[PDB]
């Protein structure tokens, strides 16, 4: 099963980061969420109730990304993957990519980050 | 067999969407179609009759994307995958990605959507 | 005097638009603000009090862009230009560009909009 | 008066061109339309009837761009500028930029074209 | 073994195409070549003679892309894959992607094409 | 008179440069040519003989850009402006922009170059 | 005289900013330098000694951008414009644009900054 | 285990290359580093000591990329992969992609390079 529902380049201004200055100033966090969901029933029925509502998924990510500042990106993605897997039984597995395109790293790059993949139990 | 014929970033202005306002205003739908087709005979012969005509594939997608408004993206991709698989025996499997770069979702993102993969029976 | 302070590609999700569906669904509004300000004193002193704080300008634009839905883009830019000119005597003139990259216009384009230039009296 | 209403990157698939093969195959024409219009009344009133409707302008350009194939780009822009100036008295002057990003020119470039500016008499 | 040598976005102005007008006018062909090559010896030695010279590979592709006009893209990629596999024993497998970003297809898309993967015998 | 004919992002691989290594290795030169030409007659007639053929202009630039290696970019643009002004009486003035996006300058930038404007005598 | 020598998108990681956290963490500063210089003699002679060496200009900007942290962008551009005007008599006027694409401003934008133009006395 | 820590588009100005002129002039090297690391503990704890510090990884790559000029890209990636694997036991495998977007290759392309994948023993 290779069907997926996706949310790309979600951007939130947050204050996460292991550095005090980071939590003080904050920055933009870019998020990519991919959900493994069998989309054949919805493909057949065309009934929104037979699939996962991207809108509700963006609200979940947003609430975690725009809330309490944490240290790691690993923690933020773990909470999101867990939040989505928890509320949706149709999501067989959740992939969360978080990128800090502008960390307090002296240099020239496009970004740094982490990406986790969690299966729904 | 990893050979493929592709159609990227196809864009159509449609009126699909589960929201009444969506069907009223409409929006742009971005489509990516990938077909698994063994391209060795055509690679050998150079005869257009030994492969699938990208042009005819764009016409199929277009007819579905620019026609009757449906609710889901899942339904639109299911119809396209089914339409292409049905008319072409050389297409071993069809992958359809549909993206709503500008849905009625209050926020900052690059887009949302679904992607299905269907083998040709 | 060709000195300027600028704010590019400001993006807000608003509900302005002459169409009921627009006000219902909303969309992203892209804003570009250019202020004619003589930056020599600040260039000499390096004292933030000798120039206009881009931060405070983004807050002004934001408050207008994320507030009450209006019909025209002309109205939104008129309010911003007026809001900035009013609070800052150092701003000799304000240029406001507002773009609807995704209006309810069936077609393929990069965007539509208006740009006004207002001198500060 | 520096106020303007704009339509950027309008793209139409047409068959214009001085070469027979061009008229046969056709290509994509990119269009940029800028109109000098005093937007203060609309900025004050917020009444759509006090300005020029971008939507109606895109329809005008479209009708000319997607209609009868002509030889030059100069002819296409002349017809558009003339069509817009003619129907709208509020448009003090019209600027039309037409680009052939992919002409039958053997080489590497981003595009070629023309841009005209016509005042409304 | 996941090591690879790559050549991205190679662009050639050619006259291939199943349509007479295409062969007459010509267009730009974008090419992506990926070669599976074990790069550990070169990684150890730092001797250019222990790996495949990207330069020589671009010359091979170029000669095929800028030469005799053929009908299919499948034929062009088959000749390149075959040309590279043939001259280099270190290339375990060759992947060739050819894209016609501007075919004689009336519509809006980013491109169409084919991609083949050939193992070296 | 604000009418113009343009050629953007022309790219040639040349060997110009004041450094011996430059002339040895060569690089890509990006060129932008803008010609002030009154396009009303052509806009009226639609006869290609009433305007300047972008194709012939690209050939002129190409011949200078892909020919003998010189030291400066100033010299290359001077020769092009002079070559175009000389052959076309309809060109009232020529603007030539040449960019070295990748000069032998240790650093991070988008490019360096020169742009000249020459009126046709 | 419209001739110019330019340096675009120069990027330096600096620690300027009126906020303590800024000076602590630092960020990337994007710089655009435009110099009004009559390039006809160099265009005629092709002698590098008849124009301004872009390389030496990038070194000047770099030294100021990568040195002592200051508060304003106005101060940084004032020092650069002054540094370039001072050492080069051929530079009739200097234009310096500095952009903070990622300031400590909670929001979505492409960047903020200032641009000054200084004539050489 | 599909978890990864990444560093994209790292850019360094180096002097590596098998050609004398290359070592003389130098160029920009673009680097992409992907590390397979189980990020669940850090996702649970939120303690930076339970994962690999992207910052320290960029310093490692930088030291190799901005140091002694070598001949091959294969050698540079081998040293980096080896340097990262060596210092971090949590890194199960390292993927290094190095690209020369502007090699001394006469032509039009986006870049050339190599990518290696090394498991940590
Ligand atoms: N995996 C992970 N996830 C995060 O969110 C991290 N944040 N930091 C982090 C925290 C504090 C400072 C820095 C940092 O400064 N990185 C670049 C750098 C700069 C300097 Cl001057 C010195 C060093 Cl050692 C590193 C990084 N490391 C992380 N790893
Ligand atoms: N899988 C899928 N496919 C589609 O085509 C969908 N369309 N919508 C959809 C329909 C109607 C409204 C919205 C929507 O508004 N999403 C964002 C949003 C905004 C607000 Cl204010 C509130 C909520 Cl709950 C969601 C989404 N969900 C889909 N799922
Ligand atoms: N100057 C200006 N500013 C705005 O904010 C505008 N909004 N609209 C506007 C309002 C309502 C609908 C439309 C619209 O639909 N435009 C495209 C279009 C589609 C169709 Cl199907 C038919 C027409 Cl006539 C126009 C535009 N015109 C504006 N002009
Ligand atoms: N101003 C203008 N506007 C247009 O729309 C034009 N179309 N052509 C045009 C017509 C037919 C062919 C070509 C063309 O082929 N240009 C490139 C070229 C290729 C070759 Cl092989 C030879 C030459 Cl001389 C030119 C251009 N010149 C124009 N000028
Ligand atoms: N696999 C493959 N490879 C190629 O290189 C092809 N070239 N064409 C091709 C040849 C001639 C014309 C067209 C074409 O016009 N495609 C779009 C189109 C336009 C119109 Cl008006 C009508 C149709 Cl049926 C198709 C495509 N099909 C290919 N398939
Ligand atoms: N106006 C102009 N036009 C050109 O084409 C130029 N080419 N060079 C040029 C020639 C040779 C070397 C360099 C150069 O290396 N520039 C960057 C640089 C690097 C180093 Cl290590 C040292 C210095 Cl001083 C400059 C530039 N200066 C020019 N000016
Ligand atoms: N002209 C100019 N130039 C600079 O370099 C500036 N730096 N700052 C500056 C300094 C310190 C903080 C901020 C800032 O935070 N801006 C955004 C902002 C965020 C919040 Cl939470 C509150 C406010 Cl008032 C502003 C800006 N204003 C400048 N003006
Ligand atoms: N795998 C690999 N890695 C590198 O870093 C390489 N560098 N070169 C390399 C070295 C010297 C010159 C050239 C080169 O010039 N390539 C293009 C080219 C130009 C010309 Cl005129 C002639 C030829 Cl044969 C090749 C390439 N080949 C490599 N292979």
């Amino acid at each position: 099963m290779q069907d997926t529902i996706f949310l790309k380049g979600m951007r939130f201004y947050g204050y996460h980061g292991a550095l005090s200055a980071e939590n003080e100033i904050g920055q933009i966090f870019k998020v990519d969420v991919t959900l493994k969901v069998d989309l054949s029933e919805a493909g057949r029925t065309d009934n929104v109730i037979d699939t996962v509502h991207y809108g509700e998924v963006f609200e979940e990510v947003k609430s975690i990304m725009e809330g309490k500042a944490v240290n790691l990106l690993e923690h933020l993605a773990e909470r999101i993957a867990n939040r989505i897997n928890s509320q949706y039984n149709r999501v067989m597995e959740t992939k969360v990519r978080i990128t800090k395109e502008n960390p307090p790293i002296p240099g020239h790059y496009d970004g740094v980050g982490i990406e986790i993949v969690r299966e729904n139990k």
